[PDB]
């Protein structure tokens, strides 16, 4: 089997992705945020705090004839913005694209942090990280991608986000039309539980390639690129006026600047960031100080290849016995 969905940005900035998800019977769609750097599948629901539901499309469990209380079992994340959602969990049939899993669980909400409150757009998110990392107790639950695995026509999904523009996640197989040149393969850690890799290095605009071992996790729940403080101070330093404000929480620039791009290596191969993806406009409305798509990952811990990175690539979430990670020009 296989599904195909079009992934399409909440805001003019490409601050996140929604994919549009069948749960239930009769079917109850949410657009879901789509996320490699997590486990769960946790949604808005009939069951959240109405006080913190604002313009969310819901799951209403009770309407679904194929839904079941998973008996004891509950769930409760939080996410480096220190934003955080918890509740109940359901088992119930879930569909992408065309791609259908029985039994899946779905995580329904009881709580969720203001910063989901505040946005409208997203309804939950489906988590694609390994299910190491899923959070339901006492019985830990699988992902949408773990538990379709063995039906998929081949055990991978491909990431293939747009910029300013629709994209596509599809599972199963691989679009041999939708990139350019060859997908270069990397080898990946699960030991953390995330599609970790290692980048051979780094360019900035049309300067050399600087050869050096970037550890990070390919993460399409991450909006910015989060790389070590020398090479994100590497990149700033060839915008004039740009500086890192502790006030704002990182490196800004002019907005009237031109952005040199920013190539990341995968193997041999070259990724190339354009100048206007790294552009996530006014720091506040009106202003003409603009905020960075490139940021320093000292204070997370980890590298994170998040939307500004993986946009630029089509890339492959391959999930063999020994799963690894494909990138390739488009
Ligand atoms: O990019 C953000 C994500 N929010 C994106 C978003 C922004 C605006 C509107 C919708 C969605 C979530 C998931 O993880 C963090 O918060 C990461 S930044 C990070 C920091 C420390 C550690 C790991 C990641």
């Amino acid at each position: 089997s296989t599904g195909s969905a079009t992934t399409t940005p909440i805001d003019s900035l490409d601050d996140a992705y929604i994919t549009p998800v069948q749960i239930g019977t009769p079917a109850q769609t949410l657009n879901l945020d789509f996320d490699t750097g997590s486990s769960d599948l946790w949604v808005f629901s009939s069951e959240t705090t109405a006080s913190e539901v604002d313009g969310q499309t819901i799951y209403t469990p009770s309407k679904s004839t194929t839904a079941k209380l998973l008996s004891g079992a509950t769930w409760s994340i939080s996410y480096g913005d220190g934003s955080s959602s918890s509740g109940d969990v359901y088992t119930d049939t879930v569909s992408v694209g065309g791609l259908t899993v029985t039994g899946q669980a779905v995580e329904s909400a009881k709580k969720v942090s203001s910063s989901f409150t505040e946005d409208s757009t997203i309804d939950g998110l489906l988590g694609l990280a390994f299910s190491t990392l899923n959070t339901v107790s006492p019985t830990q639950q699988k992902t949408f991608f773990d538990n379709a695995k063995a039906s998929l026509d081949s055990p991978v999904f491909t990431a293939d986000l747009g910029y300013h523009a629709p994209g596509t996640y599809n599972f199963g197989f691989i679009d041999t039309t939708a990139y350019t040149g060859s997908i270069t393969y990397t080898a990946v850690s699960t030991k953390q539980g995330f599609w970790e890799w290692t980048s051979t290095g780094y360019a900035v605009g049309s300067g050399t390639f600087k050869s050096t071992s970037i550890d990070g996790i390919a993460d399409t729940g991450t909006t910015l690129l989060y790389l070590p403080a020398t090479v994100v101070s590497a990149y700033w330093a060839q915008v004039s006026g740009a500086k890192s404000s502790s006030s704002v929480g990182g490196y800004v620039f002019p907005c009237s600047a031109t952005l040199p791009s920013f190539t990341f290596g995968v193997g041999s191969a070259r990724i190339v960031i354009p100048g206007d993806y790294i552009d996530f406009g006014p720091i506040s409305t009106g202003s003409s100080s603009c905020f960075g798509g490139i940021q320093s990952s000292a204070g997370i811990g980890i590298n994170i290849f998040g939307d500004v990175a993986l946009k630029a690539a089509f890339v492959v979430f391959n999930g063999a016995t020994t799963p690894t990670l494909g990138f390739a020009s488009k």
